[PDB]
């Protein structure tokens, strides 16, 4: 009876195994654009992905991860609100059963069709497993997806999904360039938060880009053909693998713009 996204094991149940679910800096949150404060002391985000080494893509039974070699400074995030250098380890998405839902963060209560998370860890802590135990251990760059024109840089991901349909399947995924998933503007909101999945650790500096990327209806439909179940089990479509917005509590969301 492990955690997941269903009626019986979804986000409203998580607190029973992971009490930090009702903590003081949980994610995601609603971004109220009117009350976010412009902070002119925030710096531009530095996204240095030119040397990224993708390795593999994995269906983990909740979503899929695209994994990177993080054993050297190859793909790093710095600047913005961050001190020091954060190394890209993986990215993944959350998405809906319908185009009107799927994102974890919301913007003035607006849900997007999906949300991309590029997960990076603070190199001062040496490994990811050490970084997640620290209040400034992770930086996750979140990017909203809306349905419209196709995103050409997403298509290599969509095309490999049929090879990892079920839980525990993986496939080689080299030479993928995550720059193709970025929107044009790096304007962002930022706040202190958590992993949005168990173990819900409060170790994340969230950086959420204001500008969504557009993906096509055919692209997101392919996401919705994945399966939460393993091979040779009844089909449970992998959809609605998002956690709702959590109370902001004693936090301020800062804007890098306007
Ligand atoms: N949504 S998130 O960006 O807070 C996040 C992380 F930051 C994170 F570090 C990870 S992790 O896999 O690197 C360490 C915790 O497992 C996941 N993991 C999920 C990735 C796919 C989303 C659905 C749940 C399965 C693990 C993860 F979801
Ligand atoms: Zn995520």
């Amino acid at each position: 009876h492990h955690w997941g996204y269903g009626k019986h094991n979804g986000p409203e149940h998580w607190h029973k195994d992971f009490p930090i679910a009702k903590g003081e800096r949980q994610s995601p949150v609603d971004i109220d654009t009117h009350t976010a404060k412009y902070d002119p002391s925030l710096k531009p985000l530095s996204v240095s992905y030119d040397q990224a080494t993708s390795l593999r893509i994995l269906n983990n039974g909740h979503a899929f991860n695209v994994e990177f070699d993080d054993s050297q400074d190859k793909a790093v995030l710095k600047g913005g609100p961050l001190d020091g250098t954060y190394r890209l380890i993986q990215f993944h998405f959350h998405w809906g059963s319908l185009d009107g839902q799927g994102s974890e963060h919301t913007v003035d209560k607006k849900k997007y069709a999906a949300e991309l998370h590029l997960v990076h860890w603070n190199t001062k802590y040496g490994d990811f497993g050490k970084a997640v135990q620290q209040p400034d251990g992770l930086a996750v760059l979140g990017i909203f997806l809306k349905v419209g024109s196709a995103k050409p840089g997403l298509q290599k991901v969509v095309d490999v999904l049929d090879s990892i349909k079920t839980k525990g399947k993986s496939a080689d995924f080299t030479n993928f360039d995550p720059r193709g998933l970025l929107p044009e503007s790096l304007d962002y909101w930022t706040y202190p938060g958590s992993l949005t999945v168990p173990p819900l650790l409060e170790c994340v500096t969230w950086i959420v880009l204001k500008e969504p990327i557009s993906v096509s209806s055919e692209q997101v439909l392919k996401f919705r053909k994945l399966n939460f179940n393993g091979e040779g089990e009844p089909e449970e479509l992998m959809v609605d693998n998002w956690r709702p917005a959590q109370p902001l509590k004693n936090r301020q969301i800062k804007a890098s713009f306007k």
